[PDB]
This record gives C-alpha cells, sequence and structure tokens, in this order.
C-alpha cells in the first residue's frame, strides 16, 4: 500500500517558509516527522531570516500537508493517492478583523522525505489587534469540512486563537488541494478534526515544536432514514 | 432543573419569518416539536406570503433555536440558562459567491412553546447560482465552534449545501447569541455538531418538514499533556 506509493508510516519532513506580513519579509524552516496512517506531526520551527518577528507566530501553524492525516478505509485519502509525486494547495484565510492571508504551498517526495515549500502572504492586519499585539496563546482544535470539486478537493474551516484574556480571535480558511497527478477515486463529503498544539516553547533558542493530530471522519450523527439529502 | 426555568423535556414551537431576498418580500411560518436535552428538532414550514419562491429554500433552514441542543453536564447551556426570558441573536453568513445574509431573531418562552420572531435578508445573490437556479437538494451536517465572548455567545461554521451534481456549495455563518437576562456561567470553547435534514418534501402540499440533530461537545482528540494553549 504505502510502499506502492513510495512512502512509510513515519516520514520525516522538512520545510521551507518564505513570508511577507505587512511590510515585514522574513524566512521560517520547519524540521520533523509524523505518523501518516495515525495522522500525527511534530515539527520544530526556527526563523531563519527576519527575527524578531513583530507578529504572532500562530498564523503561520497552519502553513507549516494532508498527507498527515487518519483515514479510515470507508473514506478515501485523497493526498496519499497523489504520491509519490505530492501535491499543492492554495489556501486563503480572512482573519474576523478584516485582515487576510494567502498560502501556496508544494508538498513534494523525495528520498522517503516530504520537501514542503511554502509561500506566506498577509495583509491588512490591525496594530492593535491580538495578531500584531501578540496576544495568542495557541490554536484551538478545529473541523475541516472537505469535498470533491471535480479534480481537487476543497477543504473549509474556522480557525479559533485563543487569547490571554481567555477570549478567542478567529479567521476563517479555504484551501484547494490538488494532486500533481490524476486519482483514482475522489472522497465524498466528510471532516478532518485538527489538533494542533505548541508541545515546547523555547524563546531563548528560538524554537517552537508544533504538534498536529488529524482525524478524518464522517459526522457521528446518524442521518436519519429516508431524509435529504 | 427545567421546571425552574420554566420548560420541560418536550417543547413545541412556533416560528415566524419574514424574509426579503433581492427584491422578492415573504413571510413564512413553522410549526414543530423538539427534544431539548437529546438536542432534537422537527418543524414544519410553509409560505404564507411570497409565494413560490425564486430561491432555494434550504437558505433559511438555519432560520427556521439553540434550546434545541444536547449539551453534557461538564459543558455549560447558556441558551437553557436563558430561560424563561429566552434569548436573541444576530447572524451574519456570507455565501462562497459573495451574497449576504442577515437573520436576527428572538427566541421566546411563552405558554409551554418557544414562540420564535425571525428576520431573515439576503442580497447579492448570483442569478446563475445554485441558490437562484434552485440546484441545492439540502444541507450537509456541520461543525460549529462556540466560545464565550463576555456575556454573549458566538457561534462560527461552515455550512455546506450539496448539489444535484453531487458538488457542494458552502457558506460561512457567524452568530451572536445574546441572553436577556444575565446567566451564572459562561460557557469554555467548545463545538456543536448539527445534522439538518428534510424528513419530508411535499411540493404538493407546500409544506417541508426539517429536521435537526444538536449535539455538544469538546474536541475528541485528547490534548497532549503540558502542551499550549
Amino acid at each position: 500500500d504505502l510502499a506502492k506509493l513510495g512512502l512509510k508510516e513515519v516520514m520525516p519532513t522538512k520545510i521551507n517558509l518564505e513570508g511577507l506580513v505587512g511590510d515585514h519579509a522574513f524566512s521560517m524552516e520547519g524540521v520533523g516527522e509524523g505518523n501518516i496512517l495515525e495522522g500525527t506531526q511534530e515539527v520544530k520551527i526556527s526563523v531563519t531570516k527576519g527575527a524578531p518577528l513583530p507578529f504572532a507566530f500562530d498564523i503561520v501553524s497552519v502553513a507549516f500537508n494532508r498527507a498527515y492525516t487518519g483515514y479510515p478505509e470507508e473514506i478515501s485519502d485523497y493526498f496519499l493517492q497523489s504520491f509519490p509525486e505530492g501535491f499543492t494547495y492554495e489556501r486563503n484565510i480572512r482573519y474576523q478583523d478584516g485582515g487576510t492571508a494567502i498560502v501556496k504551498s508544494d508538498i513534494s517526495l523525495e528520498d522517503g522525505k516530504f520537501i514542503v515549500n511554502v509561500d506566506f502572504k498577509a495583509k491588512d492586519l490591525r496594530r492593535m489587534g491580538p495578531v500584531m499585539q501578540q496576544d495568542i496563546v495557541g490554536m484551538q482544535p478545529s473541523y475541516e469540512s472537505m469535498y470533491t470539486n471535480v479534480t481537487s478537493v476543497i477543504g473549509e474551516c474556522i480557525i479559533a486563537f485563543k487569547l490571554q484574556t481567555g477570549k478567542h480571535f478567529t479567521y476563517h480558511m479555504r484551501t484547494v488541494y490538488k494532486s500533481k497527478k490524476p486519482v483514482e477515486t475522489m472522497p465524498l463529503y466528510h471532516f478532518i478534526q485538527h489538533r494542533l498544539v505548541k508541545t515546547n516553547v523555547d524563546t531563548a533558542s528560538g524554537y517552537v515544536v508544533q504538534h498536529e493530530t488529524a482525524i478524518a471522519a464522517h459526522s457521528t450523527i446518524k442521518k436519519i432514514e429516508g431524509s435529504l439529502p
């Protein structure tokens, strides 16, 4: 199964991010590993150029691979089917205060390692908002709706940053994932539950270790017999 | 418990909707009942004025009461706490094609019956889109993030209409729910899983019976020990 696609159960990954938030350009690197059957991943991230960042780090957490998703056999796995070649995605983010972000990423398979190249561009961020004031402690778990659009897969989600005061600051994320080569079966409508946490925050070392768990599933509410749709 | 709030397990409900979509004004009525502990409801809806509607009915499904939500004891129930007085909500909807909708509703408790008065106003709907062309078969299940904002509760969700061709058409919904009187405890961040189905579609009678199941819960992914937030 995974050997036909050129993958193993525990894949290492290297991710290179080029970012531009407002007028601040920066570059970030991330090295890590994950399990593609259980849908877990853990990456250590550092800032190579542009330090220190004048915004909250957590806005680029979703930029640092849906191959790390736990898919049941009853739901077709688009991302694992996309390999050995990999897949790309274009992702639009609207924050609740009007700010926007655009994330374009390519995920390749090279020497049994997931090589991710991602470009992150944010604009119209409020100077007095929690992102620029860095009042975000982390992300809350989320549910991303996934459905088929001809040959692509669309995922829509509402991400919520928890704030120091206990309040929340949300954004709407819409991603178009495209396999680089044709895929046998396109998936039906389902959800991917995410939980992205920060397992280590070392400000003296300039490293942030984040762990994401992603589990694909249908709704746990049974559809009423003879009902539409 | 429920008797202190003036409620019973199975509450009947009457809902009156005044709507304006584009230049088309209309009025709709709905009579039904639900269980507030299990989080189920079923209402029969008809069009009193403005028939026939030139748009898909399913856009007003979310307008036809979070009191019908199954809440575990470990998650505080804002909506049931809001009673006997009831609660209001203001709801903003952005469709994926640029159209918008505004829903203002009041939910009162009168004679052991949920009396809902809702105003629905939609604009900028595409003439060649699935809403005006009526290509929608129904809603898919969803997950609505719920969190506290001082004294109000904010819920954010992505609703997906299934289309006749099998494709999907989504919209982003953000609702501010406000209890009419103070509430003892405000809830923590959680989700409400919805499944709104159509149990009966009788076009000859002009009636549509819809059933919603709503279950409140935390994330089913265990938070990693010692991680942030």
